[PDB]
């Protein structure tokens, strides 16, 4: 391994953090209600720019990057991203990497959080922004890859 990157998923309940994490780690997905992923964390290896990188993912101070998830169909969860970053400022290495994720990009009929206005926000904060679908398996890997990229960039 070239690096070990320790990642962390924040966000409101029902956004899909557990779905994303299990999709990404295990390639599983179920509509079924997840109380908990049964295990303290997930481990996953990826290759990137010639570099083999192990990931250790939770669902604060020892995280290299934190992913702040929200739901494109829940405007409530989007507004709360604001709080979820103040948390990061309080309990996290001062330059810990950040990525904003609007899960459930697949529910377009239900989409109330305009991509363009979430993007405009992440930009305003200087953060990368991706829309994902744990259900369809869309952008899920782009997301974690983008996170590695950003961490490997500060180093
Ligand atoms: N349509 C769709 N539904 C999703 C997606 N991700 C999660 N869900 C559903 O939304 C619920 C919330 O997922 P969960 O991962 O437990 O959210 P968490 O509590 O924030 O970790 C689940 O019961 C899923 O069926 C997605 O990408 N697309
Ligand atoms: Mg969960």
């Amino acid at each position: 391994y070239d690096y070990l990157f320790k990642l962390l998923l924040i966000g409101d309940s029902g956004v899909g953090k557990s779905c994303l994490l299990l999709r990404f780690a295990d390639d599983t997905y179920t509509e079924s209600y997840i109380s908990t992923i049964g295990v303290d964390f997930k481990i996953r290896t990826i290759e990137l720019d010639g570099k083999t990188i192990k990931l250790q993912i939770w669902d604060y101070r020892g995280a290299h990057g934190i992913i702040v998830v929200y739901d494109v169909t829940d405007q409530e969860s989007f507004n709360n991203v604001k709080q979820w970053l103040q948390e990061i400022d309080r309990y996290a290495s001062e330059n810990v990497n950040k990525l904003l994720v609007g899960n459930k990009c697949d529910l377009t009929t239900k989409k109330v959080v305009d991509y363009t206005t979430a993007k405009e926000f992440a930009d305003s904060l200087g953060i990368p922004f991706l829309e994902t679908s744990a259900k369809n398996a869309t952008n899920v890997e782009q997301s974690f890859m983008t996170m590695a990229a950003e961490i490997k960039k500060r180093m």
